[PDB]
């Protein structure tokens, strides 16, 4: 729904996505992407504004969507901090796993949404008292999402450290969150 971290992060990728489009993806990429020079690695914002950068609309679109979708759901039942924090953390520790499996050059929201469906769906399991939950016909596709990423289905050209480190973060914290809540 309606929160001001979703709406917000929304916005950042739309405004981002539009730069890429006037400027080309390249110019933006190398101001935005994880440093690929450790000389670069002081320039703090480009740890999690790889998240912000797409390379298609329909990369765009389906990442804003989970995220509209599963960030909402965060939003509303735990609050824009706790959503802030996943989308932080996860940003931060799947652009790391992403650097060391592939390098630098990847983006997207991706890795942020796998946590988010790692989260959301743990804590249904074991805390449905949250009033979050992911359904078995989503949990499955995310499932189907990731191995044909692995399997370089189609000709795409996943980051799939992003996708597991991801979904592990957000599995985590939702363990996290589950034995205090």
């Amino acid at each position: 729904r309606a929160g001001p971290v979703t709406w917000v992060m929304m916005i950042a990728c739309v405004v981002v996505f539009i730069a890429m489009q006037i400027l080309g993806d390249q110019e933006v990429m190398l101001w935005l992407a994880w440093p690929f020079d450790p000389t670069l690695k002081f320039e703090f914002w480009r740890y999690f504004t790889h998240a912000l950068m797409h390379f298609s609309l329909m990369h765009i679109l389906f990442n804003l969507l989970w995220w509209w979708y599963l960030g909402g759901a965060v939003e509303k039942r735990l609050g824009s901090g706790k959503l802030i924090v996943i989308t932080l953390i996860s940003a931060l520790l799947s652009g790391y796993v992403q650097q060391k499996f592939s390098g630098p050059w990847f983006g997207g929201l991706s890795g942020v949404v796998f946590a988010l469906m790692g989260y959301v769906w743990l804590r249904g399991e074991r805390d449905p008292q949250s009033g979050i939950y992911l359904q078995r016909g989503l949990i499955i596709f995310a499932l189907i999402w990731i191995v044909a990423g692995w399997f370089d289905l189609f000709g795409m050209s996943m980051a799939n450290g992003a996708h597991i480190a991801g979904l592990a973060v957000g599995l985590a914290m939702a363990f996290v969150d589950s034995l205090n809540a």
